[PDB]
């Protein structure tokens, strides 16, 4: 089998990627924000403290024929970025751009933290990380690709995000017309849970390349790009009146800048991040600072290949025995 579905842009800036997911029967389509640093597949619901919703579109487990409480399974997670959410678990049938997998476990949000209810264009995520990093208590649950993998005519997935525009996500196959040249795959460590991976450097702009390891992870479900401090403060440099601000939460740069280009390698192939890319406009409406897509990872522990990078590539999550990521340019 395979599936295939498109991924838009929740905004302007491209800060998140939505994807429709069927759930349940009859079908609940819920828009719901693939993210590879992650695995739990969980919703807003019918259960959801009614103060925490504002627009977002529901799963209702009591009107879907298949669904069923998995009785005792609880879950709680906390993200990166501070956001947080808990529920219950239900299994039920979903679907995925014509992919279905019987028996999923949906984690129904029975608390969400405010940049959840705030953003009413996500209803949910759903995780593509390896499901060692499941939350589910007592009985961890497989993530929707573990699931589908056995019967996916081959066992990956792919990411293919816009810039500005909507993208794709594939499982089961790879579209050999979505990207040029070829794809460079790379060794992938699955220790810490994600697709975590090794880069061999970097450019800025028209720059000599420097060759350098930088391990960091694969993430959907980031927006930006966390690097070294050494490297942000190289790229930064090459843009006039650019700076770290404590108070805006780092590198701002002016809003009349044009930006270099951001190059990363991977193995010997080398995939170029557009300046444009790298601009996340005014730190506040009419603000002639600018927000920059490129940040530092000293803060987090781990550096974060997020949208900004991922979607100047064609990327291949390959879930065989032992997995491996693979970059294309397109």
């Amino acid at each position: 089998s395979t599936g295939s579905a498109t991924t838009t842009p929740i905004d302007s800036l491209d800060d998140a990627y939505i994807t429709p997911v069927q759930i349940g029967t009859p079908a609940q389509t819920l828009n719901l924000d693939f993210d590879t640093g992650s695995s739990d597949l969980w919703v807003f619901s019918s259960e959801t403290t009614a103060s925490e919703v504002d627009g977002q579109t529901i799963y209702t487990p009591s009107k879907s024929t298949t669904a069923k409480l998995l009785s005792g399974a609880t879950w709680s997670i906390s993200y990166g970025d501070g956001s947080s959410s808990s529920g219950d678990v239900y299994t039920d049938t979903v679907s995925v751009g014509g992919l279905t997998v019987t028996g999923q476990a949906v984690e129904s949000a029975k608390k969400v933290s405010s940049s959840f209810t705030e953003d009413s264009t996500i209803d949910g995520l759903l995780g593509l990380a390896f499901s060692t990093l499941n939350t589910v208590s007592p009985t961890q649950q497989k993530t929707f690709f573990d699931n589908a993998k056995a019967s996916l005519d081959s066992p990956v997935f792919t990411a293919d995000l816009g810039y500005h525009a909507p993208g794709t996500y594939n499982f089961g196959f790879i579209d050999t017309t979505a990207y040029t040249g070829s794809i460079t795959y790379t060794a992938v460590s699955t220790k810490q849970g994600f697709w975590e991976w090794t880069s061999t450097g970097y450019a800025v702009g028209s720059g000599t390349f420097k060759s350098t390891s930088i391990d960091g992870i694969a993430d959907t479900g980031t927006t930006l790009l966390y690097l070294p401090a050494t490297v942000v403060s190289a790229y930064w440099a090459q843009v006039s009146g650019a700076k770290s601000s404590s108070s805006v939460g780092g590198y701002v740069f002016p809003c009349s800048a044009t930006l270099p280009s951001f190059t990363f390698g991977v193995g010997s192939a080398r995939i170029v991040i557009p300046g444009d890319y790298i601009d996340f406009g005014p730190i506040s409406t009419g603000s002639s600072s600018c927000f920059g897509g490129i940040q530092s990872s000293a803060g987090i522990g781990i550096n974060i290949f997020g949208d900004v990078a991922l979607k100047a590539a064609f990327v291949v999550f390959n879930g065989a025995t032992t997995p491996t990521l693979g970059f294309a340019s397109k």
